[PDB]
This record gives C-alpha cells, structure tokens and sequence, in this order.
C-alpha cells in the first residue's frame, strides 16, 4: 500500500541526502575561514531544503524574496560512492535580510523531488488533481522527516522547511519563514 | 488512484538524472572518439547502458564485478546547471567487455541507482517488504521507466540492461544487447 511519496522520500535521501550530508560541516568550516565566519552558528550549520506546498510552480532562489540574497557557492563536494562515480555537487549560501539588516545568512534550497511530482501530476496517462498533487508533496514531506529522525548525524546537518504559499495574499515572505525556522531552533 | 513507488522513482529517475544526462550525450561521445580513436563507432556503442540487476544482489562493482568486463576510460565529464541543480558535474564510464579474453566491444556502463533505494526501503521495519515485494516493484520500475522514454524518441541515446541471475556472465549479457541492436 505504498505510494509515490513513500519512493520519493526515500529516494531523495538515499540518492541525495546520503551523499549531501556528511561532507557538509567539513564543507562549511573551510567556508568559514575563507568567508570571516559568515556561517556562525547553529541555524547556520544546517542544511535547510524548501518545500513549498503550492499550486503553482516556486519561484527561483534568485528571486522569489527581495530579501533573500545569494551570497557565495559553499566549496564544491566530491563525490566517488556507490553507484556515483566522480560526480561534484555544489551548495548556495544565502544572505537573510529582516527590515533592511542582514538577520541570518543559511545554507538552502528548494527539494527537488517537487519537479518531478510535479511532472507526474501534468502527464495525460496517469496524472493526478493538485488536490492528488498536494496530497502526494504533504506525505512526502511527512515521510522524509520521518527518515531524517531515525538518523540524527544526517538529521544534525538538516531542516524541513514546508509551508503553504498563498496563491493569492498580499504578503508571503519566504525569508520571514526561514528566519522563522532559524530561529525557531532555539532548540 | 492505483500510483505506487516503482513509478515514484521510475519518474524521479528520468527527471532526477536520464533528463539531465541523455542530452548532452551524443557529444560527449564525439569528443571522446576524438579523444581516443573513434572507439564508439557504432550504435550499440555509442548509447548509455543502465545495468539492472534483477536479483538485487551487491549489485557488484562494474570494477570488480567480471574480468571481461573491465573499466577504460571516463566520458568526457558533463556540467549541469539546469531546473533545480546548479553547478554539478556528471561522470560516466566506458567499459570494454571480453569475449574469449578478447575484447568483443566498449561502452558506456552503469547501475541503476534507484536500487539502492529500493533495497534501502526493504530494511526499514515500518513498511518495510519481503524481496518478493521488493522483486515486483524493481520489475514495476523497470517497465514504468520503460514506457517513459518511449515517450521521448528525443531514447535512441540510451538503452536498459536488465537480467536475474542463473536459474552466467554479463558481459555475454551486455554483448547480447550491444549485437542485438544490428540497426
Ligand atoms: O536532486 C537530485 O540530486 C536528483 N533528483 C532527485 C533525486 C531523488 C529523488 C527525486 C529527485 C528528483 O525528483 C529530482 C527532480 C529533478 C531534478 C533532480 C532530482
Ligand atoms: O542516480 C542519481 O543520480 C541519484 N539517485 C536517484 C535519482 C533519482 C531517483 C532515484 C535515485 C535513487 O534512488 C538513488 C539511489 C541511490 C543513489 C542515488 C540515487
């Protein structure tokens, strides 16, 4: 009785996260140092993957928020593992504003398995509602934090951002939702 | 409606990595044939094999897993900046197969790497499955990603490999379907 989102969930660990994490705090101490330290604390240390629930289609890193700034690529990761071979993989380091002041500066990026359920929704053989769609992208999301729980080492380097996305609100900030969740890890 | 994880995945792996890879193909075939000889000369060589064990076994390293199969050289590496990766670079490998320890032909080999996952998912205790499951839903990915890029003839670039163990070589196998293919 598993569906679509259970494979996804696990594919998008096993066949990204997997390979993602573990290199990441030797990834971002180099940063550091090269950078003067922009990457602080914790909040800074993790790895956080968007998820936005949402009729359409998301906008670009670039420029779905004002105040949501590209910063610098993190130092590229190397991958010779399993079924990869000599593959290199590269994160984006974003600078946060809140009211005009740089308030978080964070590792992210949308989850890219939204692609995909995405294209599975629109094909005309088997394609499904966006309320299907929808009910697909919130399993997902409940199955892959499931995963990351029982993996605390991986779980360390990494955060679920999932929202909703008002099709039609004056104001969604995307960098209010993040600096949300940087902060919400008080602990 | 009836929609499981074997086409999850089946789709996940032609947006996830077929999509990304298929395209730049033909070229970096050419340069490779530049680069050593025209060694790719022919259809059979120059399209991407995606090995898929059956019996999940390993699956066993390409690099360990036959003498007669035994790795070259790489293609020339591909950049992918497109959709939702940024900044990545891709790796494929060309294998000459023996036949007689005499190389019978070369290509470009690989693991489906969505087997892992499906192993993976088999462990996990909350359901988590038999091999019998697991076993179906490998085949169900196998034909979902099948009728996937017949979809796309933009295909012809690449081509699967799948086959259980004996009820055996696989580079006989791969031969098999590198001669098949006469046109
Ligand atoms: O993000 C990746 O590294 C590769 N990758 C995936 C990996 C696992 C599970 C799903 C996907 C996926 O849907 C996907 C979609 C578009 C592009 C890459 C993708
Ligand atoms: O093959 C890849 O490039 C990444 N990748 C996937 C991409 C799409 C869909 C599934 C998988 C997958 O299961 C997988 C499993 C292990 C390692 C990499 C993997």
């Amino acid at each position: 009785k598993l569906n679509v989102a259970h494979g996804l969930a696990w594919s998008y660990y096993i066949g990204y996260l997997r390979l993602i994490l573990p290199g990441l705090q030797a990834r971002i101490r180099m940063f550091n140092q090269l950078h003067n330290n922009m990457l602080s604390g914790a909040g800074s240390r993790r790895l956080y993957i968007l998820f936005p629930l949402d009729c359409g289609v998301p906008d670009n890193l670039s420029v779905v928020d004002p105040n949501i700034r590209f910063r610098d690529m993190l130092p590229q990761q190397n991958i010779d593992r399993a079924g990869i071979k000599n593959r290199v993989y590269s994160n984006s380091v974003y600078e946060i504003l809140e009211n005009g002041q740089p308030a978080g500066v964070c590792i992210l990026e949308y989850a890219t398995p939204l692609q995909t359920l995405f294209a599975m929704s629109q094909d005309a053989k088997a394609g499904f509602s966006r309320e299907d769609r929808l009910e697909q992208a919130k399993l997902f999301c409940r199955t892959l934090e499931e995963i990351l729980e029982d993996v605390p080492e991986s779980r360390n380097n990494c955060r679920l951002i999932v929202y909703q996305e008002p099709t039609d609100g004056n104001s969604f900030s995307l960098s209010q939702e993040v600096l949300r969740h940087i902060r919400q890890e008080e602990k």
